[PDB]
């Protein structure tokens, strides 16, 4: 029994099926009252809502699904015929995200691609993608810069394609920011958002010296 399964169970018990906004409320409620989880949250979610509405994407790519909160958030605003692709390297998370999408009624608009972004992005052309309208970066932070460049190299960006990256301050993605800001090929805007709490996995390494080689 994992934290992600508990989140899913809570949504299924409490949210109104077929109601994406109800699902978002349930996840937000559970993760502010019972167990914190790394969803993007409602405050950031409102920023994402405005970006989607302002830029009117038909094909969205999400890097990092986890439990599907941001996938539900974005997919519920898409016009008929529009589609969301979300890449998730953790197959347990992908399985949870699918259940979340089913309960929200959005499975017709979202396709989960299981795998690492650095492996799946060079295949997107094979997946019948020409270019993307909007990309949401919310996976491992050391992938922001390489994946952005990878999207360029693979010809998946068009003039006007929007990149929206989360957590560029906390924990921070300074190399990615230096690239897109400094580069004339990217016009950048920053949106601040206050966080009450965030927990990320970290660790220490102990290394005992055993003598030269
Ligand atoms: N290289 C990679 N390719 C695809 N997914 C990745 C990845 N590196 C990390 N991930 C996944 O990205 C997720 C980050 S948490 C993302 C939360 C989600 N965007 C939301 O707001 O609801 C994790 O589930 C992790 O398994
Ligand atoms: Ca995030």
């Amino acid at each position: 029994d994992t934290k992600e399964q508990r989140i899913l169970r809570y949504v299924q018990q409490h949210a109104k099926p077929g109601d994406p906004q109800s699902v978002l409320e349930a996840i937000d409620t559970y993760c502010t009252q019972k167990e914190w989880a790394m969803n993007v949250g409602d405050a950031k979610g409102q920023i994402m809502d405005e970006v989607i509405q302002e830029h009117n994407p038909s094909l969205v790519l999400e890097l990092g699904a986890y439990c599907g909160y941001s996938a539900v958030r974005m997919a519920r605003l898409l016009s008929p015929g529009a589609r969301l692709l979300t890449m998730e390297k953790n197959p347990d998370y992908a399985a949870i995200t699918q259940q979340m999408l089913n309960f929200a009624g959005l499975q017709d608009k979202v396709t989960i691609l299981i795998g690492a972004s650095q492996d799946l992005i060079p295949q997107l052309k094979k997946y019948d993608v020409d270019t993307l309208d909007l990309v949401f970066l919310d996976h491992w932070k050391d992938r922001y810069l390489p994946d952005t460049i990878l999207l360029e190299e693979c010809g998946l960006l068009r003039k006007g394609t929007v990149l929206l990256a989360d957590n560029v301050i906390v924990p921070g993605t300074p190399d990615f920011l230096a690239y897109v800001r400094g580069s004339s090929s990217f016009e950048c805007t920053h949106y601040s958002s206050y966080l009450e709490y965030m927990k990320v996995v970290d660790g220490l390494e102990k290394a005992v010296y055993k003598g030269p080689s």
